[PDB]
């Protein structure tokens, strides 16, 4: 019965002035999902969860119309409105068959001023370091990026996981993400599959050679060359690419 209290926010770059009181295990794990309810959660930029999310047999599930990266519908990302630093999530994910989803970390709400002065929301991956969710059997994209960097638990195009031990479509996968002082491990079904690290010379010559290098998209360039923004913190999310994806047992270490 032991319990933690985690603030979260409720609208687009709230304050975190609310807090949930949620379960921590004997190794200080939070479970930040609690099989039935999205307390805590909301879309990304949103006061209110996007009913594409739904609950089912304790499980988060995205429900698909099938038009990848489109967020059409009451759709878009999802992030739990807690942000984190140093941490080590794990979760299980399940795709159907050709599925594409994500999770996202250290993700911040972001708005751009279009030509009129009006916010314009920007998306949760120009901020947030993705850790891919796919079929890697018949999603096409597994066979696009450089050595299958597009593959589930990949850094999305740019570090690819290896070994790339992902069970079949339909099997429940385990994620593990961690951050600590800067240092990111991606893990897939209990095994480290990559490792990179934050704020460096390095990551800044990855983010050139990537689609959001500071030719291409200056925006995401600043942001990700600063993942985190000032305090080098933020949400975990969910994403929306357009396909049916389940994820369960969604747990959280804050890391000293
Ligand atoms: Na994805």
């Amino acid at each position: 019965p032991s319990k933690v209290a985690l603030s979260y926010s409720k609208s687009l770059k709230a304050p975190e002035t609310d807090s949930l009181n949620l379960p921590v295990d004997e190794n200080g794990y939070i479970t930040i999902f609690d099989g039935e309810t999205f307390n805590g959660w909301r879309g990304y930029g949103k006061d209110r969860v996007p009913t594409k999310w739904t609950i089912e047999d304790g499980c988060i599930k995205f429900n698909g119309s099938g038009g990848g990266e489109a967020q059409d519908g009451d759709g878009g990302d999802l992030i739990f409105a807690h942000k984190f630093k140093n941490f080590e999530l794990e979760l299980e994910w399940k795709v159907a068959k050709g599925s594409n989803s994500g999770i996202l970390y250290l993700a911040q709400e972001v708005t751009s001023k279009d030509k009129d002065g009006n916010d314009v929301l920007e998306p949760i991956y120009i901020s947030a370091p993705e850790y891919q969710i796919l079929d890697n059997a018949n999603h096409p994209d597994a066979k696009l990026g450089k050595d299958n960097n597009r593959q589930s638990a990949s850094l999305y195009d740019m570090i690819p996981a290896v070994p790339q031990n992902s069970k079949p479509f339909g099997e429940w996968n385990k994620a593990k993400i961690m951050v600590y002082k800067g240092t990111v491990v991606h893990g897939q079904n209990d095994e480290n599959v990559l490792e990179y690290h934050l704020w460096t010379k390095q990551w800044t010559d990855m983010l050139q050679a990537s689609k959001f290098s500071e030719d291409k998209w200056p925006l995401a360039f600043e942001l990700l060359n600063n993942c985190g923004g000032e305090n080098h913190e933020g949400f975990i999310g969910l994403q929306d690419h357009g396909d049916d994806v389940w994820f369960r047992n969604i747990r959280v270490k804050v890391l000293d």
